[PDB]
């Protein structure tokens, strides 16, 4: 195909076109992006005196453990304590371990910060060392530190100890431990609460993020971060919905919540940590507010919304409010951030096409109130575009699609036929999730992708050329889900996978990165791809530099020749860079082969005419300079 490139831009490419969609799913938050290494660190939202309350916790030797509703809890928000008892006649090492989130990476190049709260519920003459550390799951101690404690300490007391491993572990099958001498400790009971183990964090943030994952997200050059969901916003009931104010302040004062993916959320990754991450990466938020529906099917009645609307106002005021004008904005100031954060976009609910009978009145009451308080914010509707008809008229819709790789290349013209009437579209969730048109959400045996493939990434890339061409009305687009803990998966495929030790960048990750890092501010119209065909392209240009980014998706099994004609330009560089992602159709980056498929960079000859053979199942970026 001959592709003629127009020198005259048709529109300015939004700064927000490519970004991330985050919720705590697959332990993407707890166990993932949030750097905390202990699972069930504070016994949040578990039933006392049950086995599930002790999840991730194990005795050392003859230790007696129970999670109790503490008669004098460490805080209002943390009613549960770990009751540790050493039997009469004990000796040696007695204590307990935390298995982490399916392991703990123990690296001698890291300093870890261990902390816990303890008290003796009954004053005693105990005198001895409390030792914390890291061991292999064989009991081989790799790091340890101790401090003197006394049975006369009946008031909650925090212990803060650094850990320095003497050796890196050969694998992640390691645990955190707390021990006392069994002879010195015989017959003693100690109550513990609010444990924590942190490695070094991204940007050395207090209560920050896991470095390799954070760096992987920053690597992709995202412009926005949509959060906190997704289904994880909604709750299963009104009472279990995400609430901003429960995620701010001291860890002692965050009660956690049962999330929407089968596990408890600590809310240690809370609103301020999200906003700090955005400051650290140059992302802007697309922030969702809860809109009167939860996943058990309950809509709030129109006459029940007012307190929930005010809570959404409170949440936005925490982000952007003048600290002199509201309690939430004053709280942001008090937590060390007097300056408002950026927030341009708020999403009203999540996937309210599941509650389209109530969304009209929910949308109406929420957006009337929020637009009056926040005249500069753009509010995004979550129902199917224009069905049902909403009032006020939404400025933006969030469009989600999970489909086959083929569907994505076949639907790259999805936005071309849309009216240009001031409405903008957010592709807030998309992914090629299955090769089975009949059972998209089924099993891997029935065609569900365990990981993105070259096929899925190239189909997505074709659809993304459509998003970029239509970026006069498409303002933002994010793959979902973003993150996967390979030991605790509720949804595949995912953009970035990891275990306790290392990260896997998917084929789809590299497509997302290639699109986002090679994006100018001018859209240059070109010869249209065949609507329904496997071969798609989109061309942008950086007005400041003349760097010109030709993105080519070949989502099919046939190599296809493209001849670019740039005769309209005064000058085209005599060379360009090629970046190409390609491989076998069903090839994946897996834990076993995490670098099977990676992009390759080369130099090609360019000018006003050049020819590129786009391989079967390839994503290609050619960068030239044009003036
Ligand atoms: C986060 O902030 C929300 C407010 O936006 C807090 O929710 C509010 O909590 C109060 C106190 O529990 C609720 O008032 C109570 O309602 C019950 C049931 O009708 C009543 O029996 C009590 O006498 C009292 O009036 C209020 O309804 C509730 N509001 C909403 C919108 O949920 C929430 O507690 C805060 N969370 C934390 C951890 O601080
Ligand atoms: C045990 O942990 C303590 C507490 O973190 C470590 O002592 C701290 O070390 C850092 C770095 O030198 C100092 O800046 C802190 O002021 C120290 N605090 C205290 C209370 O001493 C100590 O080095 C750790 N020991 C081992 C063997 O890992
Ligand atoms: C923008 O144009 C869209 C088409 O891209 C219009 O959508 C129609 O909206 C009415 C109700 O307002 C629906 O009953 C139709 O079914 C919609 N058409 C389609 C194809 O979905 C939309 O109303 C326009 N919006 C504005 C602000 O003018
Ligand atoms: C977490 O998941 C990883 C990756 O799937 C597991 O490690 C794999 O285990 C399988 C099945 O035993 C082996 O055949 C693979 O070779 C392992 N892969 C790698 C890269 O090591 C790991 O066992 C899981 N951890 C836990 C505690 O379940
Ligand atoms: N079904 C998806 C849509 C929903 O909002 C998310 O929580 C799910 C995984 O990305
Ligand atoms: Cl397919």
């Amino acid at each position: 195909v001959t592709v003629t490139v127009n020198k005259n831009p048709s529109h300015t490419v939004p700064s927000t076109l490519y970004g991330l969609m985050f919720e705590d799913i697959n332990h993407s938050g707890d166990g993932g992006l949030y750097a905390e290494l202990l699972q069930n660190r504070a016994f949040q939202q578990v039933t006392p005196n049950t086995a599930a309350a002790l999840a991730a916790w194990h005795p050392i030797s003859n230790a007696k453990l129970a999670v109790i509703q503490d008669p004098s809890p460490v805080s209002n928000a943390l009613p549960n304590s770990l009751q540790f008892s050493v039997p009469s006649g004990s000796s040696g090492r007695v204590g307990f371990t935390n298995e982490g989130f399916w392991g703990i990476k123990v690296d001698s190049t890291w300093t870890y910060k261990a902390s816990l709260f303890f008290r003796f519920p009954t004053s005693s003459s105990f005198s001895g060392a409390l030792t914390v550390g890291l061991q292999t799951n064989a009991g081989r101690v790799l790091a340890q530190n101790s401090t003197q404690i006394r049975g006369t300490t009946t008031k909650w007391t925090q212990i803060n100890l650094e850990l320095h491993p003497t050796a890196s572990a050969p694998d992640v099958s390691n645990s955190f431990f707390v021990t006392i001498d069994g002879a010195a400790g015989a017959g003693q009971t100690i109550n513990f609460a609010m444990f924590s183990l942190f490695p070094p964090t991204f940007k050395n943030r207090p209560n920050g993020l896991r470095a390799d994952i954070a760096e992987t997200l920053a690597e992709m050059g995202p412009s926005f971060f949509r959060f906190p969901g997704g289904n994880n916003l909604e709750g299963q009931t009104t009472a279990t919905r995400w609430q901003w104010n429960a995620t701010v302040g001291s860890l002692l004062d965050r009660p956690g919540r049962v999330g929407d993916w089968g596990y408890v959320n600590t809310d240690g990754l809370g609103l301020l940590e999200y906003l700090q991450f955005f400051e650290d990466t140059g992302m802007e938020p697309i922030m969702a507010v809860w809109a009167g529906y939860s996943l058990g099917g309950t809509s709030l009645a129109e006459n029940q919304l007012a307190p929930y609307i005010q809570q959404a106002i409170d949440q936005i005021n925490f982000v952007i409010g003048d600290p002199a004008k509201s309690a939430p904005a004053a709280l942001r100031a008090s937590l060390g951030h007097p300056e408002p954060f950026t927030l341009r976009f708020v999403e009203v609910g999540n996937e309210d096409f599941f509650a389209a009978g109530s969304y009209p009145y929910r949308w109406h009451d929420f957006v009337t109130a929020l637009q009056a308080q926040f005249p500069q914010i753009r509010f995004i509707a979550t129902t199917n575009a224009w069905n049902p008809v909403l009032s006020p008229v939404p400025q933006s819709y969030d469009v989600h699609v999970y489909q086959t790789p083929t569907w994505f290349y076949q639907n790259a013209f999805y936005y071309d036929g849309f009216q240009r009437n001031g409405t903008t579209y957010f592709e807030g969730e998309y992914a090629a999730i299955s090769t089975n048109a009949n059972d998209l959400f089924g099993t891997v045996a029935d065609g569900r992708l365990a990981f993105p493939t070259v096929q899925s990434a190239t189909g997505e890339a074709a659809f993304m050329t459509g998003l970029e061409r239509n970026s006069d009305i498409v303002f933002a687009a994010s793959y979902a889900p973003l993150l996967q803990h390979v030991n605790s998966t509720q949804w595949t495929p995912d953009l970035v996978s990891y275990d306790a030790g290392s990260v896997i960048k998917s084929t789809s990750f590299f497509a997302q990165k290639l699109f986002a890092l090679n994006k100018g501010d001018q859209y240059l119209p070109s010869t249209l791809p065949t609507n329904g065909g496997t071969l798609h392209w989109s061309i942008t240009r950086a007005s400041s530099s003349g760097k010109t980014f030709i993105k080519i998706a070949n989502a099919g099994s046939s190599a296809q020749s493209l001849t670019f004609q740039l005769t309209q330009f005064n000058s085209v560089s005599s060379t360009g860079t090629l970046q190409v992602l390609t491989g076998p159709e069903t090839a994946s980056n897996t834990p076993e082969a995490p670098q099977a498929i990676v992009p390759k960079t080369s130099t090609i000859g360019t000018g006003k005419t050049f020819t590129y053979n786009a391989p079967a199942f390839s994503v290609s970026v050619i960068t030239v300079t044009t003036n």
